[PDB]
């Protein structure tokens, strides 16, 4: 499905001199043209890819036991396997083997919230801190295969917390520091962890995150948790429960600074990551580790002495893959950025780049757009010439933001890599190789090694041949870092990703292939309602009403309201196998509204819930029609009258 | 009265050429390699060729009868589930692993290695989710449905010790075995079916569990879907539990001498077998005693609740990566032609049954067997008891149509694999005789009164073994003293089978039953 | 810091013919001179020592998985690592691999308390009993990483108890059989063990140790203990608690005689040993195992058919390293000695040596002092010629005891190895290599392979360069068998050993390095004093002072002298039934000197004769002659004591 050659220019930004091995920069791993990418990429998919993947696995990672089979399983039953017979350890490949080679080399550039508090953490320090925690965890009784929940802000010990679980064969489950008590509670209960690692307080952008207060509130509804390990990030007074709670530093003081590595099967679960019932995406060890290491080495052209600056949070897969696992497996310096893009000033990113001579920067378009609105003076006068690659992740990067990234952050001398992937992909799925691909602003370009993607017509289900087609993005074969299951919910795993288009992996995103073969991912434009000052998306309320099994389809719109600013109005149609006769229509309305209140909050409950035979549809739901009906525009295909009656 | 290997066992008529042949001299030449002073090289070669090891072994054998410290390949590590499922699935996932002959013939179907492995991994994941660890006993109470193999191999996959109880034992019999192994998880079925009759397995299980304080989880297979009593919390449905689990599960790396299973003989005597030696013994006996070849379809009509089902339904055949049969019905349901309807239906290449079944079908009449094809068969096996010459010829004349080799296989639960049997491509058979010992088996006749070994031929006495063999039972569960007393004390330096035996003038062994 | 060559003699005892490959004895592993020790020792420290240690690790031990890194970590944070990626099993290296090679070879010479009850235990028997116990422990639920407390006397099954824990990956915590219930309770609670292995009763020297009686008393305050496995050492009636207590023989009768080996990481903890708050010294598996195996092989010059007789107790690190792990790792015969040095007669050691033809003997100077007080008749007429190496461990050895060891046990044909080490060092740290190093009485000589020691001036904090310097002993680099932590108290570990002198390990003992470079722990001690050209032994001059009946004890020391080269200084204490009132103290000083002059000559009179209330002594009875030497030399400001006021009294009489 990929082009054999991408010609021409004038809308193509070719790899700049810094990515051509000129000006003393390293020669790129893949280059110099598109044909060089295809030549290698074809080796990683299709007929002889086993030889390629076996070689990369043995080169990239340190194994205790060699593997015999390269790959097995597939989408149909969710039995994906990569290098199944081999054994290894994530902590060994990210800490031990590098500490053995260069102990004093910096592993983490810890950019603290306050710039003066920033410092470098070496591989020796990170490993010793990781081993102390692992020894603490073993003393609590944590065994191989046990879940450990982590609720940590962007301080450097979070990597030690992750790697400690990976060291002993435990399954860490990171929860974004800043999640509510209810959100943390659901994830803690779902993974059935008995140990929680958290901090007393968080710090970000000069504001304090009351983590331990949130943890205490959440733990009241988490009966399984027995031990809490509390990092003294600020040292301020926080409530501590006797017996349950112990101090991280005090506990580590009793333990040795070395801890042996558990020999893990390639398919032993490495972690659970809940996407924002909670969906705990489960990743294996060897395939995920190889995927992060290879994507970092090629998508960002990382080289042995590089300093990689990913400004994401470890609560998202970006921090998992491209702050901790990817960079540390490659033995390079990685950045843990505790602050915000504009604290203390909108030059924070660029002070960081010149301070540490960062070679790659990896952030989200929301940060890029924020800095553009702050002004050129915060970026125009910096050096930034240590950078070679600038990365965008999380959402489409708009043409204005792409050029600002290129003109000021890169000074027209960096390659811009727009990366598309998901929590379930484990590593970057579609992204330009900076030394080979000429980029188009807003395009993720071409699939990574091991990714064989295609566009499927959502209506017919058939694969769209050729260019200038749009549909839904699918993958044809499993890749090493693919999620292996959803924790204790394999049925939801198969239904969500393997059932909708059989024989394929369903990303769930719209995509386009334009004319040169460049891939374009479509985003989401779900409407936003301002209820009493709170921004509610119509998707959340529609996703909340559908949890009532028996509801087939919903479409919520927003109308004006004299009391709340705006009100949520919801149209609901029940599934045929319901026979709604044991309940009056008003009983279901109260039931559904209470349901949304419990799951989104006391403000997202619909004002009126209209039960209708069917929603108005074309071939999507005509929400513009529904909005006008709620707003008294019936004066301005038969269901429309039915909807008018139920509203009037 | 000597039956030489027939044309189907000579490489004629398109059949595969036998592994050992064509004469007695060919059997002796290889057999001498497997016993005595320099046999370690042969066994080391066979162990490495037959099985997939995660870690190699250094020592071949150690220990002996005196203290029951038998060791084979002790430093090596491997997994029974890997050698029976994974390695074959990686080579040919669509190959039939189990021919599931249901009680109703129309409900029969083929289960691939892909399906058997996926189901095994799901159950293992359920067991791990229950907290089952390596070394834990798990009791299995299952009728002859194909998931019984998945249940067995799931325990072996995670290093648990499965303990099968024949579906049909009373609640007290199930209770005694469940309590003895101290298992906390029981795998059973809602109902079993055999011969048009329903086995109230879950009903029996509930009665037994009232006297089993240790059992915390019961995994209930929905074999029939009829309403059976289920205890909230304790009891869960097999399909619902597996629906939540992934279809792959990693293999626990097991020491060669890690226990593979407990099998209680009908105080309960729990015979314990290790992993590597048992696995190697069953695989070699199946390959040689039945002359199995890669595309063969092996039909052993035993029950998985007996050692015969353990060795020659599940472990032996699946280790060789061939097709094995799980026969849920009886020899005479729906008609006394069921065995022969089955053989032609699936083109079975070997049949393995008991003389009790042979005598049952012979008394039913020739009309049920004479008109079948049966020409896919090459070897007919008898096990469990001496086979009468009347029963032997009826087996040979109608089932084999005088074109199959008859293997009378003698062994015991404690031997793990076949001990004395003719090699079908080399040994000429005598009706009712087990002939000669298998590779690694060094047997002799001892004068029971004097305790001395009877030299020469045409002698009768008791059968003893001189050296341990790889698949020998290693102990009796938590009753090692009973193990030594029953087998190692009566004739010190020997293994005492407990059967009288005679060796004729030609050297053939004739088993005479118990002492 | 080490000498390149040790010259001369006359205070140097060169390796005797039994340690030269003469008289049919094996040629020593290191020899024949000091230069040969340095040539090998230099390979074990410094720049290229990883290659030497990697070779030794692979040659000495059987690994399930090979290691990649040789060493890492260090003193600063207590993250010491040796061969971290490798896997092995102590029970495999101590039992299985030797059993596979020679099953009938004697593993333990079990010398029972009654000599007639002694017998040989083969490797096959020891392994079978180890596997039976390990199987029992697994049935109790003991998992890899679980602590098991052991309270056992010196019966041979103690090795089976230890190695059973190592076989399944449990962490055994040995408690000296004879500790009170309170001492046993604290150790049992501190390691949080749930299984205790003990005996019904112990026997030593005709007296019975009421072990099960003590165990029951302690267990009343041990809520975590669920199972007690009781060895039937005597078969006498002992209280047994239903459920908790089971018989060792009965439990093993139900179990198989083989048990698979748990594949242990190099740095997996092998055992906890609490020193007499309790300090639980924790040792890893591979580094400890290699250290004990190498020290036994080289410090005692062990050979495949040797019979090693270490008379220690397994409740101490000496029993851990040089009864069980070291010798059994080398696959040789080891001795478990259940009796005392004087039961049934003070000739028990020498009856034992001739009975089993022991090739090395390893005991404590405290034991040597007991037998020396019993008389020469118990040793003069024995054979003892199967011995080649005589070892002393536990405390500084005075020259008088050293010569008695050398003259009678060795018949002046054995090398005496004075071994200095600690529970925290795991294996011998400083000791002569018997086939290469010439010995000085009372000196530990030179460091072992991998030990890089130095003397630091405590006042200045700087390391003392050169020879004839004394200060405190420190080690410069980690060694394989170093203890890795104090159980759940790593802060105490760093503070006790790594904080006092950063970058160094602080032994806590003073040491001196003489002009020849020999290390003297706790101080130099005098043997022969050269007064006006005559060689005087401290024994002769002390034997002369004791002829004055009324004198109870004397101890003469030597200092430099500008007129006689060296001067004899004598400390004398009179018998209680003397009533020293008819003579001024100066009158007795002249009288004693004239007596020594009359009996040894006009040159042997001591320069000063100090009358003191009592000589300084330790709780073991050792007269601290090293203290007395320092006091006479004006080092009372720098300087186990049973009476600390005796030292001050001595300082006053000298100053
Ligand atoms: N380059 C991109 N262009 C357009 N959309 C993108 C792009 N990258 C991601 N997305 C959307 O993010 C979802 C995945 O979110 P998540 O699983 O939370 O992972 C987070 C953390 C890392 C990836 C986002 C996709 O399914 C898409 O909807
Ligand atoms: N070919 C044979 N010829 C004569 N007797 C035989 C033969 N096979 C078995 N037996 C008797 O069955 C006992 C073993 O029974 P069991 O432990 O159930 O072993 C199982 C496995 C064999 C089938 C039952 C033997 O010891 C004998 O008594
Ligand atoms: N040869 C020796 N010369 C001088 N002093 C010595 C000597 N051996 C020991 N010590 C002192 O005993 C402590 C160690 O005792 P310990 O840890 O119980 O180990 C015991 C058990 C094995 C080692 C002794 C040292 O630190 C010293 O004070
Ligand atoms: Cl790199
Ligand atoms: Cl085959
Ligand atoms: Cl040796």
């Amino acid at each position: 499905p990929l082009p054999d050659s991408v010609p021409e220019s004038e809308d193509l930004f070719a790899p700049p001199p810094r990515m051509q091995g000129k000006e003393g920069r390293p020669k790129p791993h893949i280059g110099p043209n598109y044909e060089s990418y295809v030549k290698e990429w074809a080796k990683t998919v299709g007929p002889n890819s086993d030889e390629w993947w076996a070689a990369k696995a043995r080169e990239t990672l340190d194994w205790y036991d060699d593997f015999k089979t390269v790959r097995a399983g597939g989408f149909e039953h969710g039995d994906v396997q990569w290098f199944p017979e081999g054994t290894l350890n994530a902590a060994y490949n990210c800490l031990d083997r590098h500490y053995y080679k260069n102990p004093k080399k910096t592993a983490i550039i810890y950019e603290a919230d306050e710039p003066s508090e920033s410092r470098e953490v070496s591989y020796e320090e990170l490993m010793q801190e990781t081993c102390r925690v692992a020894n603490v965890l073993k003393s609590y009784g944590v065994k191989k295969g046990d879940a450990v929940s982590i609720y940590l802000p962007m301080t450097w010990q979070a990597a030690a917390a992750f790697l400690a679980c990976a060291r002993i064969g435990a399954i860490h489950s990171a929860v974004f520091a800043g999640f509510s008590a209810e959100s943390l509670r659901d994830r803690v209960n779902d993974c059935e962890c008995k140990v929680l690692i958290t901090t007393d307080e968080g710090r970000r952008g000069g504001k304090t995150i009351a983590t331990k207060q949130i943890v205490d509130a959440a733990l009241q509804q988490c009966p399984l948790v027995e031990n809490v390990l509390v990092l003294r990030r600020t040292g301020n007074k926080v409530p501590m429960t006797e017996g349950r709670d112990k101090w991280w530093d005090e506990e580590c003081a009793k333990m040795p600074a070395y801890c042996p590595c558990e020999r893990m099967a390639s398919e032993d679960p490495l972690f659970i990551l809940y996407t924002s019932k909670p969906k705990g995406v489960v990743h294996s060890t060897a395939g995920y580790l190889l995927g992060t290491a290879l994507t970092l080495k090629y998508v960002f052209d990382a080289h042995p002495d590089d300093r990689f600056a990913c400004m994401a949070d470890i609560g998202w897969i970006t921090g998992h893959s491209y702050i901790i696992y990817g960079p540390l497996a490659n033995g390079i310096t990685t950045a843990v950025f505790e602050s915000t893009p504009v604290y203390p000033t909108p030059s924070r990113y660029w002070d960081f780049v010149d301070k540490w001579k960062a070679t790659q920067l990896y952030t989200a378009p929301t940060a890029i757009r924020l800095l553009r609105r702050m002004g050129e003076d915060h970026v125009k006068n910096h050096d930034l010439s240590s950078l070679r690659v600038l990365g965008s992740v999380g959402e489409p990067i708009n043409p204005e933001a792409w050029h600002w990234y290129n003109d000021f952050a890169g000074k027209n001398q960096c390659a811009i890599v727009d990366t598309y992937w998901m929590t379930e992909t484990g590593s970057i799925s579609i992204a330009p190789l900076p030394g080979a691909i000429s980029t188009k602003p807003g395009s993720a370009t071409f699939p990574f090694f091991g990714m064989d993607v295609d566009i499927i017509d959502p209506q017919t289900g058939q694969v769209l041949e050729g260019n200038d087609v749009e549909g839904v993005l699918v993958a044809r074969r499993p890749w090493p870092s693919i999620a292996r299951t959803v924790y204790r919910d394999h049925k939801r795993y198969l239904e969500t990703y393997m059932k909708p288009y059989p024989g394929y992996f369903f990303f769930g995103d719209g995509a386009a292939r334009d004319y040169d073969g460049y891939m374009w991912i479509k985003g989401r434009v779900d409407d936003v309602i301002n209820v009493s000052g709170h921004r509610l998306s119509t998707a959340e309320v529609e996703s909340a009403l559908i949890l009532h099994k028996g509801v087939a389809e919903t479409a919520v719109v927003g109308c004006a309201d004299d009391l709340t600013g705006q009100a949520v109005y919801a149209f609901v149609t029940m599934k045929p196998e319901f026979d709604l006769k044991a309940t009056k229509e008003a009983d279901l309305s109260k039931e559904l509204a209470i349901q949304v209140r419990k799951v989104i909050g006391p403000f997202a409950a619909p004002k009126k819930i209209y039960l209708v035979s069917d929603l108005p549809k074309t071939r999507k739901i005509m929400r513009r029609v529904l909005r006008k009906i709620v707003a008294g525009e019936g004066d301005q295909p038969q269901i429309v009258e039915e909807v008018k009656q139920k509203v009037t």
